[PDB]
């Protein structure tokens, strides 16, 4: 089997991407944030504290003939941006782009933190990291990908995120028309539950490539590119007037700037992030100070190849017995 679904930026800055997902019988379609940095499929629901719902579409298990309470199971998750959610669990039929899993754990939110409430466009998350990170207790549950894997034509999914445009998540096949050149594959460590790999280095604009190992994760659920302070300083030093602002919470730059590109290494291959991808716009409405899309990972404890990096590439998440990651230009 295979599946193919379009993923769409939630706003004009590509702050996140949402993908329609069918849950239950008859189908209830929710727009979920596909997140290769976590492993819980959770949704706003009829059980979510009413004051914490503001415009989201909710899953109502009582209206699904295939929903079953997973008795005794609870979940609770805290993310690296300080947000969180928790609740109980149902199993139900879940379909993405024509690919169906029966008996998928659908984690129903009873509580969500303020940033979830405040984002009306995201109805929940669909985790695509390794199932070892799943938070359901006392019986850990499998991700949608893990459940689908054996049925897929090939045990893979691909992320093809757009810049200011829709893109695609495919399950079970590699669309050879969706990228240029060849796909370069690189080793993955699953020891922390993430799609963790080692970049071979970087360049800033038209500068020389610096060969250096940068361990990090491929995370579709993080918006920005978080790298070591040395690398980030070298980037922003090429932008007149750029500086790190403790009050704003990262590097800012004059909105009048033209940003240089940023290249990262994948083995002997190179992925180029255009300068425009690194512009996240005014820090507040009407400000001439703009927020940067490359930020320091110092304090976070891990480097993160988030959407800013991934959207410059066609990315293969290879879930074979020994997982790997593939990157191609596009
Ligand atoms: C977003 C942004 C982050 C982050 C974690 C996240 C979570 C929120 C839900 C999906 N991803 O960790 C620190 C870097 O920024
Ligand atoms: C834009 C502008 C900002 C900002 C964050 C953003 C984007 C980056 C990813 C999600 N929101 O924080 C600091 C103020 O300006």
């Amino acid at each position: 089997s295979t599946g193919s679904a379009t993923t769409t930026p939630i706003d004009s800055l590509d702050d996140a991407y949402i993908t329609p997902v069918q849950i239950g019988t008859p189908a209830q379609t929710l727009n979920l944030d596909f997140d290769t940095g976590s492993s819980d499929l959770w949704v706003f629901s009829s059980e979510t504290t009413a004051s914490e719902v503001d415009g989201q579409t909710i899953y109502t298990p009582s209206k699904s003939t295939t929903a079953k309470l997973l008795s005794g199971a609870t979940w609770s998750i805290s993310y690296g941006d300080g947000s969180s959610s928790s609740g109980d669990v149902y199993t139900d039929t879940v379909s993405v782009g024509g690919l169906t899993v029966t008996g998928q754990a659908v984690e129903s939110a009873k509580k969500v933190s303020s940033s979830f409430t405040e984002d009306s466009t995201i109805d929940g998350l669909l985790g695509l990291a390794f199932s070892t990170l799943n938070t359901v207790s006392p019986t850990q549950q499998k991700t949608f990908f893990d459940n689908a894997k054996a049925s897929l034509d090939s045990p893979v999914f691909t992320a093809d995120l757009g810049y200011h445009a829709p893109g695609t998540y495919n399950f079970g096949f590699i669309d050879t028309t969706a990228y240029t050149g060849s796909i370069t594959y690189t080793a993955v460590s699953t020891k922390q539950g993430f799609w963790e790999w080692t970049s071979t280095g970087y360049a800033v604009g038209s500068g020389t490539f610096k060969s250096t190992s940068i361990d990090g994760i491929a995370d579709t659920g993080t918006t920005l590119l978080y790298l070591p302070a040395t690398v980030v300083s070298a980037y922003w030093a090429q932008v007149s007037g750029a500086k790190s602002s403790s009050s704003v919470g990262g590097y800012v730059f004059p909105c009048s700037a033209t940003l240089p590109s940023f290249t990262f290494g994948v083995g002997s291959a190179r992925i180029v992030i255009p300068g425009d991808y690194i512009d996240f716009g005014p820090i507040s409405t009407g400000s001439s100070s703009c927020f940067g899309g490359i930020q320091s990972s110092a304090g976070i404890g891990i480097n993160i190849f988030g959407d800013v990096a991934l959207k410059a590439a066609f990315v293969v998440f290879n879930g074979a017995t020994t997982p790997t990651l593939g990157f191609a230009s596009k």
